[PDB]
């Protein structure tokens, strides 16, 4: 395996899907016309915390998904 194998394209192509709807039209960086810069290396972090995780926390990578009410109150 070079660089992508036959299934983590799909992931590239996730996080692509879900912080391309907190984009909208206000959000992190410039978000210019080509901050893609911006949004590759935010989901580029999880490439990071995957790899020593071992996606024990993420049962399949959701950042949105309704999983995560468990504790919606605090500050935090």
């Amino acid at each position: 395996n070079k660089e992508l194998d036959p299934v983590q394209k799909l992931f590239v192509d996730k996080i692509r899907e879900y912080r391309t709807k907190r984009q909208t039209s206000g959000g992190p960086v410039d978000a210019g016309p080509e901050y893609q810069q911006d949004l590759d290396r935010e989901l580029f972090k999880l490439k990071q915390m995957y790899g020593k995780a071992d996606m024990n926390t993420f049962p399949n990578f959701t950042f949105e998904d309704p999983k995560f009410e468990v504790v919606e109150k605090p500050q935090s």
